[PDB]
């Protein structure tokens, strides 16, 4: 039911956000590296197994290829007594083992191609994981810069946005009001309005003195 | 390495600017603290207007 669909999507949209809430950028990146490295270990284990299988199948081909001559040796040692049937059967078995050796050598070349194309694979993927870790470190440094950076920025007078910055602005406005009051007391008092203006400005006397001395 | 060079230079500029800001802010802090110290006693000592005690 559409009702059930929409109610389920509604319930997922809260777990999803709690999960996004308990996300920490730096700390989280660690797994993205650990698991990559572990599965890299698995992949290189497989690569090694392929290498080993080829290096093991080389055994039978080596046996058969050295045998392609050991059989001539056996045939010679047999005909040295004057028997030709034994040397002839040695030739037949040598032909059999030579066909086996040829098939195994073709298979060995094929596995050589496979292992080289598997060598290229692993080199590329190791390079990728390594460069990825380099980026991981640089970006983790980025995160560490940003985290504190956003608690510390310019002191724009028209915002607080922070603990040490909201304390500063508050005491600043407190300073301003305090000085305003301090000037207000005299501004509120005064011997006479003309006395207040004379206090503000000396008058023609000071202008004349400035002109004369100057 | 060139990309990280750009990053570290843009991170060098960041820190220089923010250090300048905190330093100038401390300068203002000191001057305003002197202001406060002036005012605190200043308001206990002013003209002797005959029409108030205060």
């Amino acid at each position: 039911m559409g009702l059930f669909d929409r109610i389920k999507r509604v319930v997922s949209s809260n777990l999803n956000d709690l999960v996004n809430k308990a996300e920490d950028p730096e700390k989280m990146l660690e797994q993205a590296i650990l698991e990559m490295q572990e599965d890299l270990v698995q992949l290189r284990q497989g690569v090694a197994q392929a290498i080993a299988a080829q290096k093991r199948s080389e055994k039978q081909y080596n046996d058969a290829q050295n045998e392609i001559n050991k059989w001539q040796r056996n045939a010679q040692l047999a005909l040295q007594k004057g028997d030709e049937n034994l040397a002839r059967q040695a030739l037949e078995r040598k032909k059999t083992y030579t066909d086996t050796s040829a098939a195994l050598k073709a298979s060995l070349d094929t596995q050589s191609t496979q292992v080289e194309t598997l060598k290229r694979n692993l080199i590329q993927l190791e390079s990728k994981i390594s460069e990825a870790k380099t980026k991981k470190e640089m970006l983790k440094a980025r995160i560490t810069t940003a985290k504190a950076q956003e608690q510390l920025q310019g002191m724009v007078r028209g915002m607080n946005t922070s603990s040490a910055m909201s304390a500063f602005e508050r005491m600043e406005e407190k300073v301003l009001m305090q000085e305003s009051r301090a000037q207000a007391l005299g501004e509120l008092a005064g011997a006479d309005l003309e006395t207040q203006f004379a206090q503000l400005e000396g008058g023609s006397d000071v202008d004349d003195e400035l002109a004369a001395l100057k």
